[PDB]
Order: C-alpha cells, then sequence, then structure tokens
C-alpha cells in the first residue's frame, strides 16, 4: 500500500514557501490600502498577486489544445473532400512541386489529424496538471494563514461566546476546497469564449447560412443548465436539513437498544421515526426530477439543434450537401457542447469562491488585533483601566506583586473574578491599559516565560490518554508512574483496553467530569519548569476525602519540591495552610496573610465562614471485481422494471441516433451533382428529418428511467434496515459499538439515495455510445474489426489496474483526511484552554508537517489520474489513424468514411469517463455492500403454539419463581453464566437482599433477559412456562430498571404512546411518588416536556422511572445506584412501599450496604446466589449470607 511514498517537495510548496507569499502579499496589501483607508473597500484585490506561480502558461496552453481540437473537424472535412474522383481527363505533372498539391491529399490530411490530436491532448494534460499543483499549494497557503491568524490571537475571546466552533464549522473543508477547486477550474471561466467563438467562426466560415440559425441554439441550450442549477441546489439542502433531522431522531432511538429491547417501548419509538424517512422521502423525490430533467437537457439539445439547421437548410435552395461539407459541421456542432458544461459549473463557482474569501476576510479581520498585544516576576500595574478583554472598567486601581512559592487562594463563589484575575495576571487578559512593570529580570511578553496552567473547563486530547498527558517532553516510567499513582485512575486504569494509549477524549472513550478535572491537574504536575497558575479547579470536581489525598500527593510532589506550587480554590475541605486570600469585589488583591494573620486585620470575613463552615490474501486478492454479486443483488431486487424497461429504452434510444446519423448520410449520401432539379430538395425530409423528434423524445424517457429505479430502491433498501433491525439480539447490540451501526445506517444511506444513480447513467451511457461507435466504424471497413481489436483489448488489461490502483491510493485519501481537520477542530475548540501553556508556537510544527503529507497524497492521486487520462487519449488517437487509414484505402463513398472519422472522433473522448465511472460505481458499490450483507437477516425467531391466555396484571403467588438448580454453564453466545448458582428466592420478599459480585450481574441480566441453556431444570415461576409464554406479546409484559435510570429523550410528553389515556400522570399517579412531584405536581413544564438525551441533565427529582404512575406492569427489578443521593433513594425506597402495596414483592441486586442496607426480607445464599430463605441478618451473619456484607456491617 505504501501510504507514506514521498515528500519529495516539501521545500518547494507544502509549508514554507506557502506563508512566504501569502504573508508577503499581505503586507503589501496593508501598505498599499494604508493610503486609501476606506475610500475604495476591498478585501483580497491583490489575491492576484499572492504567489508568483504564473497561471499564464495554463490559459495560454489551454488556448492553444482549444485552437488545435476545433482546427481538427477541419482537417475531417479536407479528407473528405477529396472523394470525388476527377480524373481519366486530366493528370498535371507539376514536376516537384511541393505546396501546389500537398492539401487535398488524403493521407496527408489524416497524418495532420494524428499529430493534432497528440499534440491537443497532451499539451491540454499538462496545462492543467500544472495549475493543479498549484492549487494545492493555494490550499495549503489559504489554511497556514486561518491558522497563523487562529492560535496566537484567539484565545483571549469574548464575543466568540456567540459561536464557538464557527471557524470549525466553516473553514473545515467548504472554503479551501472551494478555493482551490475554482483555482483548478479558473482557465476554463477565463478562457471558454476562446473556444466558443473560434467555433462559431470556423461553423459560419464552412457551413454557410443554412446552419448558424440552428447553431446559436446550444448557446442558449447551456443556459437552461445554468437555471436548473440553483432549483437542484434548493432541493439538496432541502434533502439535507431532512436528513440531518433523521440522523438526531435516529441517534435518540438507537441510545436505548438494552431499554428497550424488551420494555413496552421497542418497535414504537421508531413509528414516527419510519414516517420521518418517509417524509424526508418525499423531498427526496423533489430533487430527483430536476436531475433526470437536466439529463434530458444534456441528452437531446445537439440533435435537436441539428434539426434546425437542416429545417434552414430549406433556406438555401441548394440542390444537396456536400458530404464533406456537413459531418465536419456535425463535428463541430459535437466539439463545441463540452466546454458548456464547465461553464455552467462555474457560474455557480465563482459565487462559491467570492463567499469564502469575504467570510474568511471577515474572519481574519475579527478583533485579532488587541487579543493578543505584546525572582520569576510579572506583575506591577498602575493602571486607571484593567478591562476584562473586550469589557472596560472591570478591574479599576489594580497594584500587586506577588512573592513567589504561595497557596494564593481569593476564595469566593460570587463576584470573585477569579477568572478575570486569574487570566490578567499573567498577560494573557488583555487587561494592559495604563502602565505595567515587571521584576527586575525575568529569571517581551510580560514575564510569564515560566508559566504553567490546567483546565478550568475540561478538556480532553482526540487520541490517547498518555498522548494527552505527554506535554512535549521526555516519557519514563520512573516519575510518571509515581505521579500517576500518587492518585491512581483504577477504574480507568481497567476499563482502558489498552491502558492510557487506549483512546481517549472526543470522539473516544468517555471520561467523566471529575476524572477529567484530575487528568487536567496531574497534566499540570507532569510539566517542567514548574512556576503553577491555577485558577479554582477544585470547586467542581471535589475529590471526596481525597482532594486532601491528592493536595498530600501533590504535597510530596511539588510542596516538597522547589517550584512554586498555588490554587485558587474555593472549597474548605482543603483550606489547611489556605493563607493567601483576598477580597476582590470588583477590586485587586488587597489582602495578604498566613493562616491566622488574616484574622489580625479582624474583617468580618474570617469569622463568618465558620458559621456557614484477517490476510493479504483475503483483501487484496478478493479486491477484484468486488462488488459484482453485490451489483447484481442491488439492481435485480429493488428494480420497478429495472432492464424490462430501462434497458431496452436506453438501447432504443441509442440505436435511434446511430439510426439518425445513418440517416443524416443517406439525405446527402450520393446526390450532389445528379439532379439539381427542384424536387430533389426534400425527398429524404421523411428519410432523415422525420427521425429527428424521436432522438429529443426517445432520449428525454431513458432520462428519467435510470434514475426512477434509483429512488425506488432507496425506500425499499431503507425500509429493508428497519424491517431488518426493528428488534434483534441482545448480543451483538451489546458486542459491537455504536457508532459503526450509525454510520451504516447514515453514510450508506446517503450514498445510495444521492451518488449511485448518476454514475450508473454516465457509465451507461458511456459503454453504449463507445460500443455503437465501435460498431458503426467496424462495419464502414471489414478490417476495422481486426483492427480495432488488438490495442484495445490490451488496454482492457490496463483498464483492470486502474480498476483497483487509484482506489487503493483512493483509500489512502480515504483516511489521508482524517487526522488533519481534527487538528483545526482541537485548536480552536480549546479557544481559552490553550491560552498560555508555553507552547503555542509549538502548535505549528506538528501542522506544517500534516499538511504536506495530507497534499502529497492529494497531488499523487490527482497524477494517477492524469496518467489514466493520457493513456486513454492515444489509444483513442490510435484507434483513429487505424479507422482513418482503413476508410481512405477501401474508399467506398464519402458517407462511410465521414461516419467512420467522425464517429472515432466521437470515441476518442468517452474512454476517460468509461474508466472513471467504472471506478465509481466499484467504489460506490463496494461501499453499498457493508450494509447490503446484513441487510435483512434475522437472528431471533418465534414459532410458538401458545394458546391465547388472558393473563391480567394480578400476581398469581408473589411471582414465585425458583427455576435454577446448579444451574448448567450457559450458551447462544449472549455473555453466559460460566458457573453454577442454585436459585431459590423469597416469594413474599418487600426489600432489597445484599449479593456477592460473582452472580449479581448474573442475576440482574436473569430478571427478564433469554438465554437457552442458562439454569435449565426445575420449574415453578408465574403459572405459565417459561419458555413457552408467547414470543409476540409476553416480553412486552415484562418491566426492567436501567443500572443507572437513564432516559434519554422525553419520555414524560409522549410517555402515554401504548393504550393509557389516564389522565392522572399530572399530580395522581406522580406527584405522590414525590421524586415526579418536582418535575410535575410544583412545575410549568407540563404534561408534555422534552429534554434532549437527558436522562439526569433536567430530571435529577426522578432520574427512575416513576413507578406509581406505570401503575396508575406489576413486578419491579432493581439495580445498582451509582449517581444516586442517598436521601432521594431513600424517598424513592417510601415509593417503593407504597408500591409494594400493591406488590408486595420486590428483588433487587447489589454488593455494596448502600443499596442492600434496608433489608426487611432476606435470603441466605451461597456463593452469589440465594440458598435459603431466612429472615433475621444475623443469621445470614452465622452461616454464608451477610459475610460479604458485614464486611461493612
Ligand atoms: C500497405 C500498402 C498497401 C498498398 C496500397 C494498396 C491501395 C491501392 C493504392 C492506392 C490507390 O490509389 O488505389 C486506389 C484503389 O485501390 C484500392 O481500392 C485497393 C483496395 C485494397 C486492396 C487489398 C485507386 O484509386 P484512384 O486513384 O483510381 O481514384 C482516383 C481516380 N479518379
Ligand atoms: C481543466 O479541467 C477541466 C477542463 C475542462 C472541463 Cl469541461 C472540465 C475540467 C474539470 O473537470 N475540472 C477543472 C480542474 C480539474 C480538476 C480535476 C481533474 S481530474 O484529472 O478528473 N482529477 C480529479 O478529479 N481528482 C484528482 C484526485 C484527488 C483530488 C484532486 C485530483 C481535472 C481538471
Ligand atoms: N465568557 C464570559 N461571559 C460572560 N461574562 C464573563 C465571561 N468571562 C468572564 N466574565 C465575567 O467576569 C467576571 C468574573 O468571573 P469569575 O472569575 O468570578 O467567575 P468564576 O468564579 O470562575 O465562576 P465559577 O464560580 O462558576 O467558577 C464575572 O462577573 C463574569 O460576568
Amino acid at each position: 500500500i505504501d501510504l507514506k511514498a514521498i515528500g519529495k517537495l516539501p521545500i518547494a510548496m507544502r509549508a514554507v514557501t506557502n506563508y512566504v507569499c501569502l504573508k508577503e502579499a499581505y503586507e503589501e496589501q496593508k501598505k498599499k490600502a494604508a493610503d486609501h483607508p476606506n475610500r475604495t473597500p476591498s478585501i483580497w484585490l491583490a489575491m492576484y498577486r499572492a504567489f508568483g506561480r504564473p497561471i499564464l502558461l495554463s490559459s495560454t496552453f489551454r488556448y492553444l489544445a482549444d485552437l488545435l481540437g476545433f482546427a481538427g473537424p477541419l482537417c475531417i472535412s479536407g479528407i473528405v473532400q477529396r472523394v470525388n474522383e476527377p480524373k481519366n481527363n486530366t493528370t498535371r505533372f507539376s514536376e516537384t512541386l511541393s505546396s501546389k498539391e500537398f492539401l487535398e491529399n488524403a493521407h496527408v490530411l489524416a497524418v495532420l489529424l494524428f499529430l493534432a490530436l497528440i499534440l491537443q491532448r497532451t499539451f491540454l494534460q499538462a496545462s492543467y496538471y500544472v495549475t493543479i499543483e498549484t492549487g494545492i499549494n493555494l490550499r495549503g497557503a489559504l489554511l497556514a494563514m486561518i491558522y497563523n491568524k487562529i492560535l496566537r490571537l484567539s484565545t483571549s475571546n469574548l464575543s466568540m461566546g456567540e459561536m464557538t466552533l464557527g471557524q470549525i464549522n466553516n473553514l473545515v473543508a467548504i472554503e479551501t476546497n472551494q478555493l482551490m477547486w475554482f483555482l483548478f477550474l479558473c482557465p476554463n471561466l477565463w478562457a471558454m469564449p476562446v473556444q466558443i467563438i473560434m467555433g462559431v467562426i470556423l461553423l459560419y466560415n464552412l457551413l454557410g447560412s443554412s446552419a448558424l440559425v440552428g447553431a446559436a441554439v446550444i448557446v442558449l441550450l447551456a443556459p437552461i443548465q445554468y437555471f436548473i442549477a440553483t432549483k437542484l441546489a434548493e432541493a439538496q439542502k432541502s434533502t439535507l436539513d431532512y436528513s440531518t433531522e433523521r440522523l438526531k431522531k435516529t441517534n435518540e432511538i438507537l441510545k436505548g437498544i438494552k431499554l428497550l429491547k424488551l420494555y413496552a417501548w421497542e418497535h414504537i419509538f421508531c413509528k414516527s421515526v419510519e414516517e420521518t424517512r418517509m417524509k424526508e422521502l418525499s423531498s427526496l423525490k423533489t430533487f430527483a426530477l430536476y436531475t433526470s430533467l437536466s439529463i434530458f437537457m444534456n441528452a437531446a439539445i445537439p440533435i435537436a439543434a441539428v434539426l434546425a439547421t437542416f429545417v434552414t437548410h430549406a433556406y438555401a435552395s441548394g440542390n444537396n450537401l456536400k458530404p464533406a461539407e456537413a459531418f465536419a459541421s456535425l463535428s463541430l456542432f459535437h466539439i463545441l457542447v463540452t466546454p458548456l458544461f464547465l461553464l455552467s459549473t462555474v457560474v455557480r463557482f465563482a459565487v462559491k469562491a467570492i463567499i469564502s474569501v469575504q467570510k474568511l476576510n471577515e474572519f481574519l479581520l475579527s478583533d485579532e488585533i488587541g487579543e493578543d498585544s505584546w525572582e520569576d516576576v510579572a506583575i506591577k500595574v498602575t493602571n486607571g483601566y484593567f478591562s476584562w478583554g473586550s469589557g472596560l472598567a472591570t478591574l479599576s486601581n489594580i497594584d500587586i506583586r506577588i512573592p513567589t512559592g504561595q497557596l494564593t487562594m481569593i476564595v469566593g463563589q460570587v463576584g470573585c473574578g477569579k477568572s478575570s484575575l486569574l487570566l490578567a495576571i499573567l498577560g494573557e487578559m488583555q487587561t494592559l491599559e495604563g502602565k505595567v512593570y515587571w521584576n527586575n529580570v525575568n529569571e517581551r511578553s510580560r514575564s510569564r516565560y515560566s508559566v504553567a496552567y490546567a483546565a478550568q473547563k475540561p478538556w480532553l486530547l482526540n487520541a490517547t490518554v498518555e498522548e494527552n498527558i505527554t506535554f512535549g517532553s521526555s516519557f519514563n516510567r520512573q516519575r510518571y508512574k509515581a505521579v500517576t499513582d500518587a492518585c491512581s485512575l483504577q477504574p480507568d486504569i481497567d476499563l482502558l483496553p489498552f491502558g492510557d494509549q487506549t483512546e481517549i477524549g472526543e470522539r473516544g472513550i468517555n471520561l467523566s467530569g471529575g476524572q477529567r478535572q484530575r487528568i487536567c491537574v496531574a497534566r499540570a504536575l507532569y510539566q517542567n519548569t514548574n512556576i503553577v497558575f491555577l485558577d479554582d479547579p477544585f470547586s467542581a470536581l471535589d475529590i471526596h476525602l481525597s482532594d486532601h489525598l491528592m493536595q498530600e500527593g501533590i504535597l510530596k510532589f511539588l510542596q516538597d519540591d522547589k517550584r512554586t506550587v498555588v490554587l485558587v480554590t474555593h472549597k474548605l475541605q482543603y483550606l489547611t495552610h489556605a493563607d493567601w486570600i483576598i477580597a476582590m469585589k470588583d477590586g485587586s488583591v488587597l489582602r495578604e496573610g498566613t493562616l491566622k494573620d488574616i484574622q489580625t486585620k479582624d474583617v468580618e470575613l474570617y469569622e463568618h465562614w465558620k458559621t456557614l463552615m484477517d490476510n493479504m490474501s483475503t483483501v487484496m486478492r478478493l479486491r477484484t471485481k468486488m462488488p459484482w454479486k453485490t451489483c447484481w443483488w442491488y439492481l435485480t431486487s429493488g428494480g420497478f422494471f429495472l432492464l424490462f424497461l430501462m434497458i431496452f429504452s436506453k438501447l432504443l434510444k441509442h440505436s435511434v441516433i446511430v439510426a439518425i446519423d445513418y440517416w443524416l448520410a443517406t439525405w446527402t449520401s450520393e446526390y450532389s451533382i445528379n439532379d439539381p432539379g427542384k424536387a430533389d430538395q426534400t425527398f429524404y425530409v421523411a428519410g432523415f428529418s422525420i427521425l429527428c423528434g424521436a432522438g429529443i423524445f426517445l432520449c428525454l424517457v431513458t432520462s428519467l428511467t435510470v434514475e426512477w429505479m434509483g429512488l425506488t430502491a432507496a425506500k425499499n433498501l431503507h425500509h429493508n434496515l428497519l424491517n431488518k433491525i426493528i428488534l434483534g439480539p441482545i448480543r451483538f447490540f451489546d458486542t459491537t459499538p455504536l457508532g459503526l451501526i450509525l454510520n451504516r445506517f447514515s453514510a450508506d444511506t446517503n450514498i445510495i439515495d444521492q451518488h449511485i444513480p448518476p454514475t450508473l447513467e454516465s457509465l451507461t451511457r458511456s459503454t453504449l455510445l463507445c460500443l455503437s461507435a465501435i460498431g458503426m466504424i467496424s462495419y464502414a471497413t471489414p478490417v476495422f474489426l481486426i483492427a480495432l481489436a488488438p490495442l484495445g483489448v490490451a488496454f482492457y488489461f490496463i483498464q483492470k489496474y486502474f480498476r483497483v490502483a487509484s482506489k487503493d491510493l483512493q483509500e489512502l485519501d480515504d483516511s489521508t483526511q482524517l487526522p488533519l481537520l481534527c487538528h483545526f477542530s482541537e485548536t480552536a475548540e480549546g479557544l481559552t484552554t490553550i491560552r498560555a501553556f508555553r507552547h503555542e508556537t509549538r502548535f505549528k510544527q506538528r501542522m506544517l508537517e500534516l499538511t504536506d503529507t495530507n497534499n502529497i497524497a492529494y497531488l499523487f492521486l490527482s497524477a494517477a489520474n492524469r496518467w489514466l487520462e493520457v493513456r486513454t487519449d492515444y489509444l483513442g488517437a490510435c484507434i483513429v489513424l487505424t479507422a482513418s487509414i482503413a476508410s481512405i484505402s477501401g474508399s467506398s463513398n464519402s458517407g462511410l468514411v465521414g461516419l467512420g472519422l467522425l464517429y472515432a472522433l466521437t470515441i476518442t473522448n468517452y474512454l476517460n469517463w468509461v474508466v472513471r465511472n467504472l471506478a465509481d460505481l466499484e467504489v460506490q458499490m463496494g461501499a453499498v455492500k457493508k450494509v447490503n450483507s446484513f441487510l435483512t437477516m434475522e437472528s431471533e425467531n418465534y414459532e410458538g403454539t401458545m394458546d391465547p391466555s388472558q393473563v391480567p396484571e394480578h400476581w398469581p403467588q408473589e411471582g414465585e419463581i425458583k427455576i435454577h438448580d446448579l444451574c448448567v454453564r450457559y450458551e447462544n453466545n449472549l455473555k453466559p453464566v460460566l458457573k453454577h448458582v442454585k436459585a431459590y428466592i423469597k416469594p413474599g420478599q418487600k426489600v432489597g437482599i445484599c449479593g456477592r459480585t460473582g452472580s449479581g450481574k448474573s442475576s440482574l441480566s436473569l430478571a427478564f433477559f433469554r438465554m437457552v441453556d442458562i439454569f435449565d431444570g426445575k420449574i415453578v415461576i408465574d403459572g405459565i412456562d417459561i419458555s413457552k409464554l408467547p414470543l409476540h406479546t409476553l416480553r412486552s409484559r415484562l418491566s426492567i430498571i436501567l443500572q443507572d435510570p437513564i432516559l434519554f429523550s422525553g419520555s414524560i410528553r409522549f410517555n402515554l404512546d401504548p393504550e393509557c389515556k389516564c389522565t392522572d400522570d399530572r399530580l395522581w399517579e406522580a406527584l405522590e411518588i414525590a421524586q415526579l412531584k418536582n418535575m410535575v405536581k410544583s412545575l410549568p413544564g407540563g404534561l408534555d416536556a422534552t429534554v434532549t438525551e437527558g436522562g439526569e441533565n433536567f430530571s435529577v427529582g426522578q432520574r427512575q422511572l416513576f413507578c406509581l404512575a406505570r401503575a396508575f406492569s406489576s413486578i419491579l427489578i432493581m439495580d445498582e445506584a451509582t449517581a444516586s443521593i442517598d436521601m432521594a433513594t431513600e424517598n424513592i425506597l417510601q415509593k417503593v412501599v407504597m408500591t409494594a402495596f400493591a406488590d408486595r414483592t420486590v428483588v433487587t441486586i447489589a454488593h455494596r450496604v448502600h443499596t442492600i442496607l434496608t433489608a426487611d426480607l432476606v435470603i441466605v445464599m451461597k456463593r452469589g446466589n440465594i440458598l435459603e430463605y431466612d429472615t433475621p441478618e444475623s443469621l445470614l451473619a452465622q452461616e454464608d449470607g451477610v459475610f460479604a456484607s458485614f464486611v461493612r456491617a
């Protein structure tokens, strides 16, 4: 694969030269515009003179190539002119003459055509290859500048709080890509008239008069596509917004798989979501319509146009048209039509580039100056003003110099200024107004080169945690491991699948806010030249009974070391030696003292405080013809007249166009001067012109056919997913990550909706047209059948090479763009988190490598495409020479040679289209196959003769269930239980019972979750067989509680999705529970209130589902309250007793006394499962019952 092949030109245009050009251009812009500061409000009027890398070579070569190409058809006309044979009556001598008769000879013209074709193709490809190699550089430059102005300026930002991710939202991939594409496409806009005008002049010169009327039609046909563009863009935007709504709803739905997999809300939660898709589907249909129409515009106008000219042929009154006069005219028409689509694309591209550059100028001209205005002491200020950045009059009359090595902490939660003052001390905040002085020596950035900082708003790297803490220094096990073990991350030690080197942070493994603050303080610890600066890091993530432990680890770490260590915390848990304190209240620090010296000043301040206290052979070797069978699956299944109608229609239209050409040949076949006459002018209008309507009609039908098929398949494919995974087995869902499933649901549905149809249409059109042309060229000369056989056949092998080669390069590209954008994700996301960490300049060091490391692969892919195009062009030129030589040797008639040469010139260009479309289809279908293999697989059957049983909510025998006795080793690949634990429970057991870790999880999962070979045996449960309960409805009757009850969506506003028009959820079944009372009884949100992905965001009064409200099932099952307030848990227990009035039986799973302390009826267990029934807890102590529980009792 050779993912990182070579930089091979990092000096040329990677990082250094890009800045060396763009910065100088900016300097020239500012210096010149200084004279007219506001008379002319330009932005990048000097963006022309930005590089010195000329683009004039591109335009010059392009103009030369266009002239040669447009000349070619005149050579075709010459080669057809000499068809008439005027000999046997005059054979001039013309001895030794050179320029006299060198022109009209056929063979010399043919060789001229070959030379011109090769030269034009080569010049064109080389010129815009060079242009692209410059474009890439421009993109690198623009990015380098956006970073230079976003890194060392965007730290002290206060207006940016309106949109904190605006930069990483705009400049990520919408702007730079737009500018790179527009630079690579500019020559078309600059010199497309150089082709249109030239073609018009040639057509007027050789066509005469009957064609201009039929010629100027296409010059207006192109604006039809330019007009369709806007509507297509609007439809795409609407579809994108609907897709965003669908994606958010799907994320919410899929986030509760284990919760909904058995409750009464399994399928229903997707109902509207399904409609959502259908709803969104409607918008997609609208977009498809315009696209299909656009294809008709591109598939009909030429034919139509030429008919017009031939209609105006009746305005010429001539006998007929010389076959050497109109074949070349049609060739010119078929050549002119190419750059018009480029022009139409440029119509939108210019607007996109202008918008992007203006947005970039506005962003990079937004308070970026003044947001960075430039014994180890820094602070001596006599300011008449020290503004909170933009906010003036914030710190008036501030003057303080802080002796080092102190615990300076102005503890205060209200009006403290701890963040404003903390940022303004080290100069990182714009409080420099007035006069500021520093110490007599540093041992001009305001004396802060020895700073050290830790998070106040948490921050985690998008990489390994160990990387997140490496902090740009050495890394050896001794000091790092000692610091880590001072306050060990044991839960993080076991939870990370590869240690601290495993996934961590955003788009990685999650981390808690307490752990986040610990990580921040630890990365503060593993820093050198420690003169640390903190701004109250321990007011929220308080280490319970460990904040003192953390401060003692830090004691032996730095407070027993020679390094200034401070903290600006407000907590009184670690208040020992909290000597330094201030009373700012919108003022500077005017207080400083020892532990009791503050009481000397005797402020009401001290006293008051007390009162408030895998293999390559299985990937590469099987990569050849990768999607074939999957493509057959794609087309066949969901194709409404996929090939019954659309294939036949496409073939009919193509053959009809070929017959139209043959009819054009027939109309002017041989009657040229055999009959000037008056009745021979309109003979063939029923043989040639009468078919013209077919050319404008038949294709139009096919213009929708392919697209229509795709639309149907999309809905069906999407529906299949919902059909497949409406409900599923718990093993896979508890095994695989959620992100991959969400990606398979979203990205692949986008691909199948948007990109497959145009690729298929283009590939089919190219293949069929090339085949038709090959057939014609073989007809006109038998030798052509042999003559066109070998070389292209060899090309076939070469074709196969590309059919893989660039794909792998694309594969490299497919990953190459992942990291670099994340860089622009990180530095900006921490707009202030990386303010003054003494490594700001060092941020460029990695970016300037990444940019080149990616643009190198970009250029490699471009070069591969260029080589493919050149090879196709030369193969076509060879085919043209062969067919032309054969036609001129055979010399049957002018019509045959004209048709052959025109079709060869047509086929010259379609090979690149065919190859590119083949690659696109292969890659797209391979992407489809990733989720098309799991299209409808079913792994949870339901085949039971369970008779109709009423089974109301009544409790038969208090839910007596003892069905496990010496449980066997479980199976069915669903996290089996791998031991033996006989089960024998207490029927009338109200309160919960302590349990061992060995079987606590197994029992918790065993309350309702299915299993085959787990604990089968003698059973007495529920009055119906455990295995014979109906799979249609019985599983809907169960109930569970999540480990830490999280209901992300509303689940209250629309909680009456099943048949409950109870009209009592307001205050009768919920307020009495006293946990839902806060959100219901005394709340104005109402019976229709929702919280976005929150089970604990806005619902703190009842994190668990309201048990009484659901009983406005009958079996209640508990879990492990990981983050529940003990008082609230006791209140919920009182509500549980209120429910027990209707239940009087509850089983729970717990291993700690905090959840198993209130036992009223319990059992005496065996190794983790209940062994016998016994109320007394002391009896359980004598036996093996509660010894592990006794470890706290
Ligand atoms: C100058 O050009 C044209 C001239 C005429 C017409 Cl009517 C269309 C174009 C055109 O289409 N565009 C403008 C400029 C342009 C862009 C790409 C190509 S390319 O050779 O097809 N290369 C790729 O597309 N991708 C590679 C792979 C990695 C990404 C970047 C390069 C060729 C040219
Ligand atoms: N991003 C911001 N938006 C609005 N006001 C701000 C911002 N940053 C600072 N301020 C202002 O600066 C003043 C000083 O804030 P201070 O440092 O006391 O907050 P804090 O004590 O860190 O907050 P917390 O107690 O939650 O940690 C506040 O009155 C606040 O209005």
